[PDB]
């Protein structure tokens, strides 16, 4: 299913020196996500930066939400993960899509930029509403 | 898309001195749980520590499940984070909702009773079936 | 929602001392995933390993992606969850399963041959159209 996303571009870099998110392939799950960075910024073991993407989205529809991830190889091969572990981007949200980019590992790693530090999938949510029962079937 | 989900109150202190989950807002993807504490629990870095909700919840919808989340501030500022790192709640569950909370970080974190310390969202799943093939296409 | 998916067996073992990844009940969201070793792997605290399947799923459907999680018990009890914090799956990756297994506790831990090591969910995903604009509403 494909759905529209509005974005508004904020660092005017975006589009141009860093690439707008793409789908890596036409069968791939999430974007990648691009750091917009002035410099690269050295992460060292343990330890945790705020990586701007330089663009803000909106998605608008209440059935709908993006999910932030680590990308495989980051993740497993150098320690980069995500800080909060899975970025929830909510249907209403506005802002700057932030990354929180977490060095889980023993390595120092250079978040060079423009690069591909993170993913992001768009996946359907349903909204409960609870009913109170003493009992369940 | 929304979806009546029965919800059992196992401690009556739930839906009185510490709220019923609820959507931040009309856009936001995932409710935020609180911590159902007698007391604070004082979580030193790297430990982890099984928060009860209070409640159980019934999904019911084999086409339906929760996923728990890191809140993205506690994730991102504070280092507090799930020990299972996404807790997936199956359709069939139905015993009391807990959160694995991890320090992940470097700070040793107060958890107050009453504290939205993780969120939920319900997504659709699909169920598989394996077909076994000698060869892709 | 069913899906049939095409799964292709790279070691003779699974579906035979290894079991195919099975739904523990049918309300599970998850399949569990074994791990298709030759002998066991001592994961020592705050290492990663790769740990095989032994199999190769094609999704196909570009309407769907799997993800792999941690179990809850293994990631709260024992710190046995993955490197990659969430395994993205695309739906036109055919290689090899692989599980990055991090140990993020303070304790070793026996991978064990044949183990239920970590669990899959497939998931409806969407993919996004960017469209640009000067402003939200
Ligand atoms: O990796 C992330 C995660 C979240 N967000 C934005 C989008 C999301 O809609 C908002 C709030 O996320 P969340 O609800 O997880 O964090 P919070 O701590 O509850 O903040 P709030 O109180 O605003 O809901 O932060 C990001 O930019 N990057
Ligand atoms: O953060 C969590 C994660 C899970 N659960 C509950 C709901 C879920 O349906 C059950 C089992 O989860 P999972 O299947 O991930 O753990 P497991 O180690 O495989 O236990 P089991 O053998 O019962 O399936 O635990 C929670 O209460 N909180
Ligand atoms: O735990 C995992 C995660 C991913 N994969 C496979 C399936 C997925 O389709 C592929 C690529 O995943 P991802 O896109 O997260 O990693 P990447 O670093 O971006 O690699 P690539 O450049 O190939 O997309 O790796 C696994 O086998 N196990
Ligand atoms: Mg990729
Ligand atoms: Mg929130
Ligand atoms: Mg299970």
């Amino acid at each position: 299913m494909m759905k529209k996303i509005d974005v508004k571009i904020l660092d005017p870099r975006v589009g141009k020196e860093f690439p707008l998110p793409t789908y890596a392939t036409s069968g791939s799950a999430g974007l990648d996500l691009r750091a917009c960075l002035n410099d690269a910024v050295e992460l060292a073991p343990g330890d945790t930066t705020l990586v701007p993407t330089g663009l803000a989205i909106h998605i608008a529809d209440p059935s709908l939400a993006a999910m932030m991830l680590p990308r495989s190889g980051l993740g497993h091969k150098h320690g980069i993960v995500l800080g909060n572990l899975v970025g929830l981007i909510n249907s209403d949200y506005q802002g700057q899509l932030m990354i929180s980019v977490w060095n889980r590992g023993q390595d120092s790693f250079t978040i060079q930029p423009g690069e591909r530090i993170a993913q992001m999938i768009f996946v359907p949510v349903v909204q409960a509403e609870f009913n109170l029962v003493e009992d369940f079937d």
